[PDB]
């Protein structure tokens, strides 16, 4: 597609003139072992993260951090990743934030990859650094704690968390603690990123797409906003409901239940 890439394109345009091959994951330990040859690596914590407040970095600091790794306004950019290609579908949202025409997703991400057998390479791979500008950020597709608030009844709130997280039966997925308040937003759907991809990593088509949000309650009529524990897994949506099946209006709660869930006075609903 305009906005997705097979891993046969990817294999057969791995050294293409004016194209970049950009891996994300939160750790980033296994870039720096395995990865197509000639990829660079965006550390999602380290790179995409502000080192004190609760942030990701702005216009002026992606530039440098862009520029640093030379990443150029004209590159075609190509993200994967492990982890089910969540942090790679964070990137991905973060480069449309800040105005990147030609970016384009590795669909199955790190894992369809492997699993094809595709050649990985071990070679450190640096390029000449760029001169990168970033526009100013684009809210029309990020949905802050206010204006989630301000939904409720308004929009299409979709949680892509578990049901057990969704239900409030359980605060965070498998490995501890998160806000101090289980549930969901009051009036969110529950469609657990999962559902909108293949055994392989790869996303579903269309058909199965649609499918898949209008049976779980999505209303066409309104204006939706995804959001999940950290924007993690919400971006991943997100990316599917406005670049695959196209809605217009579809922001992404990047603060998420972590934030949500810690809020004093914030509406709460238990169970599904």
């Amino acid at each position: 597609c305009d906005v997705l890439v097979s891993a046969d394109w990817a294999e057969s345009n791995l050294h293409a003139p004016k194209v970049v091959f950009v891996e994300v994951d939160e750790d980033t330990s296994a870039y720096d072992r395995d990865h197509i040859a000639g990829a660079i690596k965006l550390d999602w914590r380290t790179d995409l993260q502000d080192p004190v407040k609760r942030d990701f970095v702005d216009a002026q600091q992606f530039s440098k951090l862009l520029s640093e790794r030379g990443i150029a306004n004209e590159d075609t950019v190509i993200l994967y990743g492990g982890n089910n290609n969540w942090f790679a579908a964070y990137a991905y949202w973060y480069f449309k934030l800040y105005g990147h025409e030609k970016v384009k997703l590795l669909d199955g991400g790190r894992k369809k990859w492997e699993l094809d057998g595709r050649p990985l390479s071990s070679d450190p791979v640096s390029r000449p650094v760029t001169s990168y500008t970033a526009s100013p950020p684009d809210n029309t597709i990020r949905a802050f704690r206010d204006e989630v608030l301000a939904a409720i009844n308004v929009k299409n709130l979709i949680d892509v968390r578990s049901p057990d997280e969704f239900s409030g039966k359980i605060l965070a997925p498998a490995h501890l603690e998160q806000s101090q308040r289980p549930g969901h937003i009051p009036g969110a759907i529950n469609v657990p990123w999962s559902r909108a991809a293949n055994e392989d990593g790869t996303f579903k088509s269309d058909e199965e797409l649609a499918k898949l949000y209008a049976d779980a309650g999505l209303d066409n009529s309104k204006e939706t906003i995804a959001y999940c524990r950290i924007g993690e897994r919400s971006s991943h949506t997100w990316f599917v409901l406005r670049e695959l099946l196209g809605h217009q209006n579809v922001k992404n709660y990047d603060g998420s239940w972590t934030e949500y869930g810690s809020l004093v006075g914030a509406p709460i609903e238990l169970g599904s």
